[PDB]
């Protein structure tokens, strides 16, 4: 079984680009990580850093959840990331989205032991 940290790596880790994301870059990896499968995934975010760096989030600044939990952490440094939002004219199957590439302080809910990122929340 997927594991909810497990489930964020897929979600959300992509460590092995710097962010020189194409403008394709989301059409692909929405697909490839499974996002698209059953619905067109509205917005998802990928972070290009390290794992470790990810993960020590977690220890960071804590900060509210936009759902009112207290278990959310900034990061101290911004994050190299891409930030993929479907298309206006995108119809499942075919899911379309705009590549957009920043960097930016990210904002992960943390749970577990070892207690680990378990959703992206926000950039900011
Ligand atoms: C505003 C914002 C939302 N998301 C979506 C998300 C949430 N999650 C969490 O993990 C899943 C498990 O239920 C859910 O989609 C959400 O809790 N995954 N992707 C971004 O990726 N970047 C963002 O800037």
């Amino acid at each position: 079984k997927e594991t909810a940290a497990a489930k964020f790596e897929r979600q959300h880790m992509d460590s092995s680009t710097s962010a020189a994301s194409s403008s394709n870059y989301c059409n692909q990896m929405m697909k490839s990580r499974n996002l698209t499968k059953d619905r067109c995934k509205p917005v998802n975010t990928f972070v290009h850093e390290s794992l470790a760096d990810v993960q020590a989030v977690c220890s960071q600044k804590n900060v509210a959840c936009k759902n009112g939990q207290t278990n959310c952490y900034q990061s101290y440094s911004t994050m190299s990331i891409t930030d993929c939002r479907e298309t206006g004219s995108s119809k499942y199957p075919n899911c379309a989205y705009k590549t957009t590439q920043a960097n930016k302080h990210i904002i992960v809910a943390c749970e577990g032991n070892p207690y680990v990122p378990v959703h992206f929340d926000a950039s900011v």
